[PDB]
């Protein structure tokens, strides 16, 4: 159960962090 939830989670967090990413990318084509 750990395990999926674990892998599950840091699925989450990359997404997460794919969004970051592209919002950052986005504000850098207003600039």
């Amino acid at each position: 159960e750990k395990e999926r939830q674990n892998r599950l989670a840091e699925e989450r967090a990359r997404r997460e962090e794919e969004e970051n990413r592209r919002k950052a990318e986005d504000e850098a084509r207003k600039k």
